[PDB]
């Protein structure tokens, strides 16, 4: 899979390595599990612990991503300190080191992302019982971070991995097709390179677009509650199998929000420094442009996404709504979220 795509695709910063290579006379590379902006994640055998398998994030040699990693490490240090028993539901770091100039970090081996599984299943949504379990663990995992003055900032299905993504095959007679279904819905949360402590500096722009919260877009300053926005977007995505906010433009994104959730409140509209997006207390957006038609055509009021009318489904959307409250101050906290009716069945 490590084919050069272009003349611009030199091994720029990329570590030169081949399967079989040994790192620090300990870690033998077996496969490449993924790629990213930061570099690569490979599967390794830990020969110093009886051949257990691990995942090894290997960072490019570029100063931008080196610093991100430094921050990722020290967060994970802080995390293993506050919970040496590793029941938190965030991923577990084991080790970290330099090799040939590139930083490496050693995590427990997990399965595919909730995204990947979903994509590999033709976006066939998760059944509600699994949505509940995944949502629960997601909220637990992040509550933990919030309790310790942390915000993740970049939650999304790519950063929520299954412990074990082994799956049962069930053909559908009722609808004619193949349909997977994961055995164990246990998950863990990964990627702490962007995660931020309350006292540290806050980057102006923070989540992955589709999961980004209005306070961020409007540059009103953010903190713990923007994680919750993202979580709501994720939980929605799990229920219907596609992204709530499929756009790449702030104005359009704000439009979609309005269409889906109702109008943006005025406090936010006066108090933002991004006044280009508004006019006389409303979003400066024409619904009859082709953009305007696209928005109205391809998304709709939140509750029109409900399939069944069973009580448990209504509890889900109660939860989602509360999580997608426009004002961070009023938006549901994860404490409050874990107590919600929807989750009563667990605890
Ligand atoms: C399939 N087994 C597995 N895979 C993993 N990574 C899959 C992957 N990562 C990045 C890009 C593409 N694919 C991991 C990680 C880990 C650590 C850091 C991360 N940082 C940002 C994004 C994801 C990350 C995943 C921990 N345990 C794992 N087990």
């Amino acid at each position: 899979s490590r084919r050069a795509k272009s003349v611009e695709d030199d091994a720029e910063g990329h570590l030169i390595y081949h399967v079989g290579d040994w790192l620090q006379e300990r870690y033998e590379i077996v496969s490449t599990l993924g790629e990213g902006t930061f570099g690569r994640v490979v599967q390794c055998v830990d020969h110093r612990r009886g051949g257990a398998r691990v995942a090894l994030k290997i960072i490019k040699n570029v100063e931008k991503y080196k610093e991100a990693a430094r921050l990722e490490i020290n967060v994970l240090e802080k995390i293993n300190e506050k919970d040496p028993d590793n029941k938190n539901l965030c991923v577990q770091m084991f080790d970290w080191f330099d090799y040939h100039g590139h930083m490496c970090i050693s995590f427990e081996l997990l399965g595919l992302s909730t995204f990947d599984f979903l994509k590999d299943n033709n976006y066939l949504p998760y059944p509600i019982h699994q949505v509940r379990h995944m949502a629960f663990q997601l909220c637990q995992a992040v509550k933990f971070l919030h309790d310790n003055k942390l915000t993740h900032t970049d939650l999304k299905p790519e950063n929520i991995l299954f412990v074990n993504s082994d799956y049962e095959l069930t053909y559908n007679l009722e609808k004619k097709r193949d349909e997977r279904s994961v055995k164990s819905t246990a998950v863990r949360v990964v990627d702490f390179g962007s995660a931020t402590f309350d006292h540290e500096h806050h980057s102006t722009i923070v989540s992955t677009r589709h999961y980004r919260a209005p306070e961020v877009i409007l540059e009103l300053g953010w903190s713990q509650p923007c994680d919750v926005w993202s979580i709501g977007c994720i939980i929605f995505e799990y229920y219907v199998g596609f992204t709530l906010f499929q756009t790449h433009d702030n104005r359009e994104h704000l439009a979609m929000m309005e269409r889906i959730l109702g109008p943006i409140p005025s406090r936010m509209i006066r108090k933002t420094r991004k006044q280009k997006y508004f006019y006389r207390g409303r979003l400066d957006w024409d619904e009859n442009t082709s953009a305007g038609r696209y928005v109205r055509e391809n998304c709709k009021p939140l509750r029109r996404y409900l399939t069944s009318e069973a009580e448990e489904h209504h509890q889900l959307f109660d939860l989602i709504e509360s999580m997608l409250e426009y004002e961070p101050a009023k938006r549901l906290t994860l404490g409050e979220a874990l107590q919600h009716p929807f989750f009563a069945r667990l605890r």
